[PDB]
């Protein structure tokens, strides 16, 4: 009979939000605060059970990064066989959320109902109770809201065809059925509002009965909020209110104005009040995925150069850490928000930095007869390269990786575009190699490659060019590159192909957007190329209306279907209005004619000589895609091919043969290892082997294998009976750095490879 508060996520390079569970005596768990992306992937990484969790209370305003990783916990959770599931939050735009997610999130079997709570609604459970609070960023009282009844009535229903109790049919893709494409209803009456949480714990039982502490759960976004928090919270009764928990967005500063928010919570009626403060320029700056950081520096000691070191600095807050204790150590960088020392009247031993492992645990109590039992412990996870690197790769003992070469000289040096060959020819980052599920050890799928252009007078440019992007691509990329890297990233990013409509592949594509705003925004002329299916082009249209409108005057998306090699051309399905969603289809004669002027208006821009897409042999509006590339204006014949398999089974006849033909380099899919054969045919990927033959067959001058499903890191198989046509090969893994020209010297590598990781085999096989 106690309950202990354990912080899941703090903010972080990969993680962006925190998400807290609460966890029961006898293991009844709820979640709290932001499912952002990786915090699905950070949950197996810890070995935490998600056994009996089926309350999931949504906190803040609901952007991208703060649900992005709940499709993906969704379906994992489902996979997982849970029952039942609950999400929670205090605005009805939480349905129009999982309604833009129709056609790439379907699972049977899970009863997942949406529970939209009024301003002060609670929630009573056998365990917990919760009440809400609507703070509204500029007014004070919710009066219409944002849908009409009937609104809100159709939104239900599709987040209800999207979670059935039994399976439709067996070959049912949610790409190719009609009676999804649902005109969405308008966001005119949208409000900006942060939900929060009070949470209190039932009392525990002649005797007298003793009672639990209560906890403040709060969502501040930026500084426009704390204005409507003030006003929401002066007569706020803080009697039995044992700790508050404020969840600090990037954009809000910590100085005096917030303080004197803080301030209303400094007592409660039987002493004082515990604060902890989750916030970015507060929360250190932690390694949230050691899996990935682990393999990625064995990886790095045989061929460095061709990885980042994951960063772990980040500015903090002067002001915080010195009006307080454990003030900053000189080297590490620091913020000053404002001039005089901050202006307080809360105790140093009285408020606390929200971190991973500094949990809260709360324990009952005698009303007035003791004080309120509430015990804050754990210390922040501690991180040495050099303790690591000694202990898990020097043992290894490979040619020259001593821990300066590999980590200590290199640990201030950018590996992407330094070098002089590396400006003037091509650079692959794959940002993640997986298939399906982010893995312990390689994320979901991501390719960015530059393509330089050198210019008349002989100054060279890059053009990114961003394959596919999972959950939390922009995190992958946050953590190897310093802040002034990511910049020049996006400024020079100016297309997005996605290959078809698994949630593996486009996930991240909206936090993608929004950075790559943060840096094109103020350029007038700056726009960028999306071609995707027209599916995800309703997705992105239908989200950015909620999120960020401004972004879709730049958006010039294409459809991947206009671009296929074939005279045919599939006519896409017209839109049903909201009216008529109630109980064929007619079809769109004009989504048949090629979009020449935006497709001839592509190539002038980013220099494309010729762009074509041949269907995936795996979903419905799947796609595989080659692009030509002329690389200067003095030069007819200096043309560089790419090509990219969806996860097409191996189509050597309208890919290998036909589009995809004599390209400089393929980019393929190699989800299966050759001994599931039966099992990738199934699934419709390609193993290793169906791989190489369609390099083989399509002429490819080099290649390049990703989307792996792998139990644990390892190289994969080589057939010794198949020939590699190809001068030069390479086999992605997450954080990986390729010049074109030099992609072949991992061969070399090759046999020490598979060693480095009989730790992580050893350790897998606990199971086996
Ligand atoms: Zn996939
Ligand atoms: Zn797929």
């Amino acid at each position: 009979f106690m309950f202990t508060f354990i912080p899941i996520t703090h903010p972080t390079s990969d993680t962006k939000h925190p998400l807290l569970l609460v966890q029961s005596a006898h293991g009844e768990k709820y979640f709290f605060g932001k499912i952002g992306e990786g915090s699905q992937r950070s949950l197996t990484e810890n070995k935490i059970r998600i056994s009996k969790l089926k309350d999931i209370f949504l906190t803040g305003e609901l952007n991208w990064s703060d649900i992005g990783g709940l499709p993906g916990m969704i379906l994992t959770i489902a996979d997982q066989g849970k029952s039942n599931l609950v999400l929670h939050y205090g605005n009805d735009i939480l349905n129009y959320i999982v309604s833009t997610w129709r056609y790439f999130v379907f699972r049977f079997g899970i009863d997942l109902n949406d529970h939209i709570m009024k301003d002060k609604e609670v929630y009573k459970d056998k365990i917990i109770a919760v009440k809400s609070f609507n703070v509204l960023k500029n007014g004070g009282e919710d009066r219409l809201g944002v849908f009409d009844s009937f609104q809100k009535g159709v939104l239900r229903s599709i987040v209800a065809k999207m979670f059935p109790k039994h399976a439709p049919t067996d070959r049912y893709d949610p790409s190719s059925d009609p009676h999804l494409n649902v005109e969405l209803p308008d966001l005119d009456a949208k409000v900006e509002v942060s939900t929060n949480y009070e949470i209190s714990f039932s009392p525990v039982r002649l005797e007298n009965e003793r009672h639990f502490a209560k906890v403040l759960i709060l969502d501040i976004p930026d500084d426009l909020y704390l204005n409507a928090f003030v006003e929401k919270f002066k007569d706020y009764d803080c009697a039995e209110l044992g700790m508050v928990y404020y969840f600090l967005g990037d954009e809000v500063t910590i100085n005096d104005n917030l303080f004197a928010f803080i301030d209303i919570f400094e007592k409660n009626n039987y002493g004082k009040v515990n604060h902890m403060i989750s916030h970015n320029k507060i929360s250190p700056n932690t390694i949230s995925f050691f899996g990935s950081a682990l393999t990625t520096l064995k990886l790095k000691a045989l061929q460095v150069n061709n990885y980042n070191l994951p960063k772990t600095d980040r500015v903090f807050s002067k002001d915080f850490y010195d009006r307080f204790d454990t003030p900053l150590s000189r080297g590490t960088s620091m913020c000053k928000s404002q001039e005089e020392p901050l202006n307080t009247i809360i105790e140093k031993d009285n408020i606390h930095i929200f971190s991973q492992n500094k949990t809260v645990t709360f324990e009952p109590f005698r009303m007035n007869e003791e004080p309120m039992k509430c015990n804050i412990n754990g210390e922040v996870a501690d991180f040495s390269w050099q303790e690591i690197f000694e202990e898990h790769v020097k043992p290894l003992e490979f040619p020259l990786a001593d821990v300066d070469t590999v980590i200590n000289n290199q640990l201030h040096v950018d590996n992407f575009n330094n070098s002089a060959e590396k400006k003037k020819h091509v650079e692959i980052i794959t940002l993640g190699t997986g298939s399906a599920l982010p893995s312990k050890y390689r994320n979901v799928v991501s390719t960015l490659v530059k393509v330089p252009f050198t210019d008349a007078d002989g100054n060279t440019i890059n053009r990114n060019i961003m394959l596919d992007a999972g959950e939390n691509t922009l995190g992958t990329i946050h953590r190897m590159f310093s802040q002034l890297a990511v910049k020049s990233i996006f400024q020079d990013l100016k297309m997005i192909y996605l290959s078809h409509l698994h949630a593996d592949h486009h996930l991240g594509i909206i936090s993608v957007l929004n950075e790559w705003y943060k840096y094109n925004k103020d350029d007038e002329t700056s726009y960028i190329y999306v071609v995707t299916p027209w599916q995800y082009h309703k997705f992105v249209n239908e989200w950015l209306v909620l999120e960020n409108k401004e972004i879709l005057k730049r958006i010039k998306y294409i459809s991947c279907e206009h671009f296929i090699n074939d005279s045919f051309v599939r006519m896409q399905t017209q839109s049903v209005p909201l009216a008529e969603f109630n109980e064929k289809l007619e079809l769109d004669r004009d989504s048949s004619y090629r979009d020449v002027d935006l497709i001839r208006q592509m190539y002038e821009d980013l220099s494309i000589e010729y762009f074509q897409t041949c269907r995936a042999i795996h979903c419905d509006w799947a796609y595989s895609n080659s692009i030509t590339f002329r690389m200067d204006e003095n030069n007819e014949h200096n043309t560089f091919k790419v090509s990219y398999s969806g996860d097409t089974r191996p189509n050597i006849e309208k890919f290998s043969l036909e589009i995809g033909y004599n390209s400089d380099l393929l980019i393929h899919e190699a989800t299966l290892e050759n001994q599931l054969l039966e099992d990738a045919v199934k699934k419709k990927h390609c193993t290793i082997n169906e791989a190489i033959g369609v390099s083989n067959k399509m002429n490819a001058r080099k290649l390049i294998l990703t989307h792996f499903s792998q139990r644990y890191p390892k190289l994969p198989q080589l057939d010794n009976n198949i020939d590699v046509m190809a001068r030069e090969f390479c086999f992605a893994f997450d954080s990986m750095i390729v010049d074109y020209e030099k992609i072949g010297e991992q061969q070399r590598i090759f046999p020490l490879l598979n060693k480095a990781f009989v730790e992580e085999k050893e350790e897998e096989e606990d199971v086996d």
